[PDB]
């Protein structure tokens, strides 16, 4: 590496949260603080969705102003907007320092990036009340949601079911730092160049930051605002005991050996946050994409929050704060998480609809040294039965580090390889990285650099700086015309050595600069539109993942297909895009148990496509960990396993025994519920709904699982796992979140019925704590293949798991895994429900019964098992059940199993017979 000691800027460091913190500390400390922006009354007004007016800002005890644009939307999806600009930075009334040609104007182009729809205006929104002073705007689904904007000082309330739930500038911290010049008299030490990691911000702009308020009401616990190891419920910032110092800081960075329980800034950062209590959940999203931090108090309503004489209630208190931009923020207001989170992924994206192939099992190390050792790691998988769908190529597979090139000594049959990979469907994925060698005889960086498609300095000369090939320049992926030319290097017959079973895994998108500040680029660099990178840092890596998607949609004529790209650094909107993992995490017993909560903040924040290296990144793994580590790996969305350089090798048949079968285990429980987990991406496609739920999800009306971190819900399934995370634990304490039954998915021994409580189950290193819920039927494929693809035409089993409704429901969805035909309808979507004694399946949609070739070839694949775990006593010597399906009717043998001690009653019906993709009916009893 590089950096061996690295420096990250402490809030303190950072001019403007300084600036930031030192105005909520003066406003906390003022005595009667008033804002000092008002609305100018008479300047506003309401049409068709949408109120806009001036905001005057004090800027002197003269009582000078000056104007900034306020726009506040009320959306049809029940969402609202509030916009502030500056009006002189609009007019372009301003001189920027050192003849800089950066743009003037507040970076306003976050929208263009980011929003994808959600954005039609209710012209059902009325004002239902308005004079010189305030004025409330209902909106929202039989216009149950207020806003109550006050003019002097200017403030809004959100309210709804009679109460306000979501404030800002009730603290008074808005703060819209107003362009000002570089005069001396006739405290600024902040205000213009600054110096860090061994560079200088020349500040072309001068302060321009974008804060305020925002205070969720009535809420104690708050969530989102992902990349961080740190819990799930976020923490207070302001200190006290387990409580952070500093505010939580989203600036996309390359962070070695990135320590656990902090607020420091990781890879990705996606500015959404939730506040969750029993029945209300609120939110709001903070559209901008420069350095943000975050702080969070929480404490009684009154000014001293700790006081006596007043209603305990809790009000959690956050103030937002951004470099530049827009003071940009949308606002959710639920009531339930299911609605937070799909109104936003309505306005940013829902998942993309994932090449099939990218829920198995990835093999990854730094680095598979030859195309002879990647044939050979594939072989062994198999020789020890040990399924996976991906091998993997990290950054020495490249001749010297150009990209778009192979190691001529190392890799000289990639074709070879790819075939032998191709023998059992399964795929190669290859790194490719921004920053691009500035060398000789090397025609990429030759066209990067002719074609004006490289980052620039703050005078408009080409960016260098130093990466893993030394010297280079670093695409500027923010221009459409690199996004062009981008594309045209990947088709296959360009980017010699890849098929059509080759993707691509975005690193050190950041992006990755060795010897620049924080390990990135100055903030005085320009992107295309002539914006600093200031303004635009954390949208950095979406483009250049943004760019790879488009280049993997066509790579020869007539191929139109699922990208799958990899990602580090990521921003809101890029689960459109792909994949994330959490970076270089550490082989370490406390890192196995962060991972958990880390992946959960990601589908939370509608990036649900997520993962952890398994095994951890840096270090040696002990076989117990490492096993552990495996146990969990299979409950991400993005499942993994990556090792450093210096690590030993721990592909997992290397493992040893007894833990050789306990990975096998694992791994050949991923591919059995393969079914569900392909069905639990569609949900997040089709609205966004997370892959794995917390517990505030799934049970918002259950107060005690708001904490709750280390368990959750798979899909649509009904399956809540705890995987063991702490070493040499033989146990676990599953919270069960109501009074359902749940059932040890291995034994169906009973763990809970009748009410919410603590249950403790075994667990020894060879047990996955995984249970059924009552009241859900999900789908597995039972038969062990070697990878995803070899799974394609197999058999389903039915698991229908009854609680004393006896009733269930749940779904399977299936396609080619590859294609944009699902488009066109060509999908199978089955809807199961269990009731009053009879299993149906029927189209998800409701659609009436033109096939295409997969949906013909789909004719052979059938419905063969089903289990019933918690089956009535009155089937017992019952011998068979009545199949219904096209037309015809028959019976099938159905085995009964009485309950015994705690194992459930269960039956099986063995040879099923029936199409996956036809309604049947089928009557037990
Ligand atoms: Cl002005
Ligand atoms: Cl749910």
């Amino acid at each position: 590496e590089f950096v061996k000691e690295h420096d990250w800027k402490k809030c303190d460091q950072s001019g403007f949260c300084r600036r930031n913190r030192a105005y909520a500390d003066h406003a906390l400390s003022a005595i009667s603080w008033e804002s000092p922006y008002k609305i100018a009354p008479e300047t506003g007004s309401f049409k068709d969705g949408q109120y806009q007016a001036i905001i005057l800002k004090t800027i002197n005890d003269h009582g000078e102003t000056v104007r900034l644009p306020l726009t506040v939307s009320f959306l049809e999806s029940g969402t609202a907007r509030v916009t502030i600009d500056e009006e002189k930075r609009q007019k372009g009334e301003i001189e920027l320092r050192h003849d800089s040609k950066a743009r003037k104007e507040r970076y306003n182009e976050a929208e263009q990036w980011v929003i994808v729809g959600g954005m039609t205006l209710d012209k059902g929104a009325k004002v239902d009340y308005e004079d010189k002073t305030q004025m409330t705007v209902k909106y929202g689904p039989s216009s149950k949601f207020e806003a109550t904007i006050k003019f002097a000082p200017f403030s809004i309330d959100f309210k709804r079911d009679g109460a306000s739930h979501i404030k800002f500038n009730d603290q008074g911290l808005l703060n819209i730092e107003h362009w000002r010049p570089k005069i001396d008299p006739p405290d600024d030490s902040t205000w213009w160049e600054e110096s860090f990691g061994g560079n200088t911000d020349s500040k072309p702009r001068g302060p321009e930051s974008v804060g305020l308020d925002i205070s969720f009401v009535g809420y104690e616990h708050v969530f989102g605002i992902p990349s961080h190891a740190s819990p799930l419920s976020l923490k207070q910032t302001r200190g006290g005991e387990g409580n952070y110092n500093e505010p939580y800081r989203m600036y996309n960075a390359d962070v070695f050996e990135y320590i656990l329980d902090s607020p420091m800034t990781l890879y990705g950062s996606i500015p959404f946050m939730q506040a969750h209590r029993k029945d209300s959940s609120v939110g709001i999203f903070w559209l901008n994409a420069a350095e943000t931090w975050v702080d969070i108090t929480k404490g009684k309503d009154s000014k001293n929050p700790l006081a006596l004489g007043v209603k305990s209630k809790i009000t959690t208190r956050t103030h937002w704060f951004s470099e530049s931009g827009l003071l940009d923020v949308f606002v959710f207001l639920g009531p339930t998480p299911k609605d937070i989170i799909s109104k936003y992924a309505e306005l940013t994206g829902t998942t993309a609809m994932p090449q099939e192939f990218s829920l198995g099992y990835h093999q990854c190390r730094w680095n598979y040294v030859s195309d002879e050792d990647v044939k050979d790691v594939d072989r062994k998988m198999d020789k020890f039965n040990m399924p996976y769908d991906v091998i993997w190529l990290d950054i020495e597979y490249t001749d010297e580090k150009k990209y778009f090139t192979w190691d001529k000594h190392s890799f000289k049959d990639p074709i070879g390889m790819g075939k032998q990979l191709e023998a059992h469907g399964r795929k190669l994925v290859t790194i490719i990285d921004p920053h691009i060698k500035n060398t000789n005889n090397y025609p990429v960086v030759d066209e990067l650099k002719s074609k004006d498609l490289a980052v620039k300095t703050k005078d408009g000369s080409i960016f260098e700086g130093w990466c893993w090939p030394g010297s280079s320049h670093w695409i500027d992926a923010f221009n459409p015309a690199a996004r062009e030319w981008w594309k045209g290097l990947f088709k296959y017959d360009k980017f010699k050595g890849t098929m059509e079973n080759t993707f691509i895994w975005n690193d050190m998108n950041e992006p990755s600069v060795f010897n620049g500040p924080e390990v990135t680029m100055p903030k005085d660099n320009l992107h295309h539109g002539n914006w600093e990178h200031r303004d635009v840092h954390n949208l950095n890596g979406m483009t250049f993942q943004n760019a790879t998607y488009h280049a993997l949609l066509s790579r020869k004529p007539g191929e139109h297909r699922r990208p799958f790209v990899l990602t580090r650094a990521f921003f809101a909107g890029s689960q459109r895009l792909g994949a994330m993992w959490t970076g270089d995490n550490t082989a370490d017993w406390g890192y196995l148990k962060a991972s958990i909560p880390m992946v959960l903040s990601q589908g939370i924040a509608g990036f649900p496509f997520a993962g952890a290296d398994v095994g951890g990144f840096f270090g040696n793994p002990d076989k117990d960990l490492l096993t552990r580590w495996y146990q969990t790996g299979i409950f991400y969305p993005f499942f993994r396993a990556h090792a450093h350089i210096d690590a030993r090798r721990r592909e997992p048949y290397l493992t040893g025994e007894p833990y050789n079968t306990i990975i096998a285990a694992a791994l050949r429980l991923r591919y059995s519920l393969l079914p569900s987990w392909y069905t639990a991406f569609r949900h997040a496609h089709l609205d966004g709904t997370p892959i794995i739920k917390p517990m505030f999800y799934t049970h918002p009306s259950e107060e005690a699982g708001l904490p709750i971190d280390d368990q959750f819900f798979i899909g649509n399934t009904g399956l809540l796992a705890k995987p063991v995370t702490d070493k040499d634990r033989t146990s676990v304490d599953i919270w069960i979140p109501d009074s359902e039954v749940y059932y040890d998915y291995f034994t169906y021994d009973i763990i809970s019925a009748a009410k919410s409580k603590t249950a403790t189950l075994d667990a020894p290193l060879e047990k996955i704590p995984l249970l059924m819920r009552g009241g859900h039927v999900f789908a597995r494929r039972d038969i062990p293949r070697r990878s995803s693809a070899l799974m394609k035409w197999d058999p389903y089993t039915l698991v229908v798991v009854l609680g004393n409704d006896r009733k269930a429901e749940g779904d399977l969805y299936v396609d080619d895994g590859d294609s944009f035909d699902y488009e066109k309808g060509q999908y199978i979507h089955r809807r199961f429900i269990f009731d009053a004694n009879t299993l149906t399946s029927a189209d998800y949609e409701g659609r009436d019964d033109k096939e295409g070739e997969w949906l013909k070839k789909m004719r052979t694949v059938n419905v063969e098992k089903i289990i019933v775990v918690g089956a009535p006593a009155a089937w017992k010597g019952k011998k068979t059940v009545t199949v219904e399906s096209e037309g015809k009717t028959w019976a099938a043998a159905i085995e009964y199993n009485p309950a015994e001690k705690s194992r459930a009653a269960f039956a099986v019906v063995k040879k099923v017979g029936v199409r996956v993709g036809a309604d049947f009916k089928i009557v037990f009893g």
